[PDB]
């Protein structure tokens, strides 16, 4: 008997069912979402939220587009900020303050990102930040301090790769990893409102990663998550989502560390990319389904729900009230990694909120990064190609 089974029974006895389409495939994120929905459904009479896994986030956005063409949308779904911009073109989303959900106390980093034309269209729910994961044992073995600067981080990667005979900074050749280096070399994606993928800082960021591969300190991870590759070869560092935390803990045969990101100087951590999702509410939903969603959104923003979800997963608590919750404070008192995730969350940058950004980040930018890293494409050539494909897509 698992939470998916409890929910099936809850929804069988409900007159009103609000479907919540998500991209959690398993692990602690899926279990923590199901536990929240079980607790919510217990407090209802004749109403329930039914979580529906749609595969990953890419599959979820595909399924939502198909659902619009079919006229069969769920009540709620997870959405990135760019997915919100796309659904607003279709006038598909209900303004959250029209349901009367109170948003006071939501982190303005997250709430500003869901505001379009001054109107809030999503509820931050599962919001992640990049952190520096590291191998405490391996850095201890060689007396290497946790690097606080990008210059320190490259030096440490070089030193430890030479010592252990293989590349110890592991990375996915993807848009998320590129964003870390790009933003911390002073990059910006929007130049006077135009999307630019081929700026000098983009070229510098991709060149830094390609050079790290060539110099023997950076290891491209081509199959699976970094946490699914641990155990083969020496590992010192990765720059990866906070929502990876439980996956790294389950996989690591070494003592896992979590640090803030290396920055240009010791005066501030590096910026991390904010990922994970908001909850949106579809206009097509019934008034009765929308009233379940209102309740469910006030519940997800409650300090206890945030405290339990964040401590279960490594997601960033999205409210001030969550950090004052005793369950959150008890976990943080025993495990400094929670406070590290919160500190890092203060130094946060977003990708562009363009309707076309999901296609661009994977199929255009992500492909240019893979060409340069995996096929030794010249960085500037690869990003020049990415710029022209993005401009053609944005024109079309
Ligand atoms: N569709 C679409 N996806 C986007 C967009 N912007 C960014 N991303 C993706 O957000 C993932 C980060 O979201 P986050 O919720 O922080 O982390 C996820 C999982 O990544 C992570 N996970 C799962 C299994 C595992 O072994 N290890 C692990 O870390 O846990 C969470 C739940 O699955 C990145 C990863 C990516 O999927 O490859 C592409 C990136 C967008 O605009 N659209
Ligand atoms: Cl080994
Ligand atoms: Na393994």
């Amino acid at each position: 008997m698992k939470p998916e089974d409890v929910i099936k029974e809850q929804c069988a006895r409900a007159k009103v069912v609000a479907e919540l389409w998500h991209g959690f495939t398993g692990g602690a994120p899926k279990a923590a979402l199901e536990n929240l929905v079980v607790e919510f459904n217990k407090a209802q009479q004749g109403r329930c939220v039914r979580p529906v896994p749609q595969g990953g986030y890419r599959d979820l956005s595909t399924k939502i587009k198909a659902a619009f063409a079919a006229g069969k949308v769920p009540t709620m779904a997870q959405a990135f900020e760019n997915n919100i911009a796309l659904y607003l073109e279709a006038k598909a989303l209900l303004p959250i303050e029209s349901l009367g959900v109170k948003l006071q106390g939501v982190n303005l980093t997250f709430l500003n990102a869901v505001r379009f034309g001054g109107v809030v269209y999503g509820v931050p729910f599962n919001k992640s930040i990049q952190v520096l994961y590291y191998n405490k044992d391996l850095l201890k073995k060689h007396g290497v301090p946790v690097p606080a600067t990008l210059e320190e981080f490259v030096a440490a990667a070089k030193k430890l790769s030479r010592a252990e005979g293989g590349p110890v900074y592991w990375f996915q050749p993807d848009a998320s990893t590129f964003a870390y280096f790009f933003f911390n070399l002073g990059g910006s994606y929007l130049k006077d409102g135009k999307l630019v993928l081929n700026s000098k800082e983009a070229v510098e960021a991709l060149t830094l990663l390609q050079n790290g591969v060539k110099e023997g300190w950076a290891k491209p991870i081509t199959s699976g998550y970094i946490n699914q590759n641990l155990g083969s070869g020496p590992y010192a560092f990765s720059v990866d989502t906070s929502a990876g935390y439980t996956y790294y803990l389950r996989a690591a045969k070494f003592d896992l560390g979590v640090a803030t990101l290396p920055g240009r100087t010791k005066g501030q951590p590096g910026y991390g990319l904010v990922q994970g999702t908001n909850l949106v509410v579809f206009r097509q939903a019934s008034k009765e389904e929308q009233a379940v969603a209102k309740d469910f959104l006030e519940f997800v923003l409650s300090p206890r729900a945030q405290a339990v979800f964040a401590t279960a997963t490594g997601y960033v608590p999205v409210t001030e009230g969550a950090l004052k919750d005793p369950v959150y404070q008890a976990y943080a008192a025993e495990n400094p990694d929670y406070a590290t995730i919160v500190r890092q969350s203060r130094y946060a940058k977003f990708e562009p909120a363009l309707a076309e950004w999901e296609q661009i980040r994977f199929d255009i930018l992500g492909q240019a990064i893979k060409e340069a890293i995996l096929n030794k494409a010249d960085p500037k050539a690869a990003l020049d190609r990415a710029q022209k494909l993005a401009e053609d897509l944005l024109s079309s």
